[PDB]
């Protein structure tokens, strides 16, 4: 039988409930980690947030034009009428998006601004057989969409490198040598219950929204194919995951081109 | 006749638009600043915003009960269910009020959240006929209810201090912070002086609980009718000033600074 344990483990943070279900075992909802929606720090990071060092656009339209300077430092926006990526976008290889901010000259409904808007899709937390908890889609989800951002404890390298417990970390992009990290442990949204596959349907996509510190890309997960309702989400925790944790386990994800079982 | 001379100066960053209109003559929209519906900086303030930082409550229902943390921080929780202030609530002398938070474990619907859910009054920048710009009021607002933030650049004293446009400054009151609406700022910085104003500023703590930076969030202090201007009283500072360049046109008979 599925038990339904929570009807929302967002406490009414997210645009829509993510409930938590459990089908398998006797596992309450989780508890021993703090939900938050967005991202925190403990220690002090810094993050640049000088209102006059954002780059800007100052479009007169809905930033649709091959002229919004905020679609150039994207190489252009990525973006169609309906929020999803556009078919051309190199899913091996994503390219940094910056979307429309506060001092752009546009308006808030610009068509720059997705990751801002927030979670939309409809997810739960349900309990795997074989791999913990794990996230699933309710809906079909297509192509291009963004599902949701990878949000956690912002932590210099420095400090992940006295985190004992690993199995919840993000690397960011080194920039001329500072490193940093996202710790999902003790605090993050739904994206930390989101398992490891080898052949995935999430895709992780550096975003920058309100600051443009380059050092602290937001980490937006969107669809690499169509998802179809009931399927579990999964991305590609990368080699330096597999390179500690496959001397204690191989991975499960069941793909026929597994590369780490 | 009343032109329309922009449909939303927050160009949708409210939940409802600010139109601005001009009845009175030939001065279009203002277009000397940017409009910035958060506070902003430009150099780095250092808010505390460390998460195990935070006072947080641990209530299991809507955080109406008198066990609420938070409530306990603000000396009570000051709002009813429709997230007006009480009419115990001392307007002369207003207490800080600490919102509920991330790090509490309530749900984002409890009680105790008001403030952090923005403007929602139909407001409307408009042209005065002796007072440059107002806002007023578009609908009536019962008393108690909150109306919008004084929003701006935090700024340091040190920089206030060598800061030629002090006219769209609010003292955040040793080591002492300003919000400067001059170049960034919200419709709050179009708000004229009143001497029995219908706005009261309140000291509010939110997502962080740095003492040093309040957030200014301006309620109600009676019945405002539709049509009526907004007012709140600058203080002694700004008329310390200002008084020997200009006198108070707030027309109130009780009046303080004419
Ligand atoms: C994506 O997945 C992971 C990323 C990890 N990343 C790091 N660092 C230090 C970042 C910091 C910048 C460059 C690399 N460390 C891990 N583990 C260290 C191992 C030694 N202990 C004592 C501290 C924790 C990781 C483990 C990951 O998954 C098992
Ligand atoms: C509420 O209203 C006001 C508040 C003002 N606040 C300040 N400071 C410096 C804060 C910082 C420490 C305490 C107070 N200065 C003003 N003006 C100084 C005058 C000399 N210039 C060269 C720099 C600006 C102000 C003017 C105000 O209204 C006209
Ligand atoms: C970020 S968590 C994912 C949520 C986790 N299932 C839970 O219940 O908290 C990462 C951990 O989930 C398990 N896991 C995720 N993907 C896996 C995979 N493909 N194969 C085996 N274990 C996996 C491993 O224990 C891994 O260290
Ligand atoms: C923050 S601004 C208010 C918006 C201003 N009316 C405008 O057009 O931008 C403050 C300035 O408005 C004018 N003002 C505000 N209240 C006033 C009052 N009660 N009497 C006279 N002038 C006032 C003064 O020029 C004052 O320095
Ligand atoms: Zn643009
Ligand atoms: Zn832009
Ligand atoms: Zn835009
Ligand atoms: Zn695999
Ligand atoms: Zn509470
Ligand atoms: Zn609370
Ligand atoms: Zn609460
Ligand atoms: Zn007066």
């Amino acid at each position: 039988v599925e038990r339904i344990v929570s009807r929302d483990i967002a406490r009414g943070y997210e645009r829509i409930p993510i409930p938590c279900v459990n089908a398998v075992d006797s596992e309450p909802c989780p508890s021993n980690y703090k939900y938050v929606s967005q991202n925190c720090v403990t220690s002090p990071m810094n993050i640049d947030r000088n209102i006059t060092h954002l780059q800007y656009c100052v479009c007169i339209d809905d930033c649709s034009s091959s002229n919004c300077m905020c679609g150039q430092l994207s190489m252009r926006c990525w973006y169609d009428k309906d929020g999803r990526l556009l078919p051309e976008f190199n899913m091996a290889e994503p390219p940094l998006i910056f979307e429309c901010n506060h001092a752009c000259s546009c308006w808030r409904n610009c068509r720059n601004r997705v990751v801002q808007n927030g979670l939309r899709a409809r997810l739960q937390l349900y309990r795997t057989r074989d791999m913990g908890w794990g996230v699933r889609s309710l809906q079909d989800i297509p192509p291009g969409t963004f599902v949701c951002e990878y949000v956690g404890e912002l932590i210099s390298d420095s400090e992940a490198d006295v985190r004992e417990e690993d199995s919840y970390l993000f690397d960011l992009d080194n920039k001329d040598g500072e490193v940093y990290c996202i710790d999902a442990r003790f605090y993050g949204n739904v994206s930390r219950f989101i398992n490891h596959h080898c052949e995935p349907n999430l895709v992780p996509v550096r975003v920058f929204m309100a600051h443009q510190d380059l050092r602290f890309p937001r980490i937006a997960f969107f669809s690499t194919r169509l998802i179809e309702a009931g399927e579990q989400l999964g991305f590609d925790y990368g080699e330096r995951f597999w390179d500690i944790k496959g001397k204690l386990f191989s991975c499960r994800c069941g793909s026929p081109k597994c590369r780490h079982s």
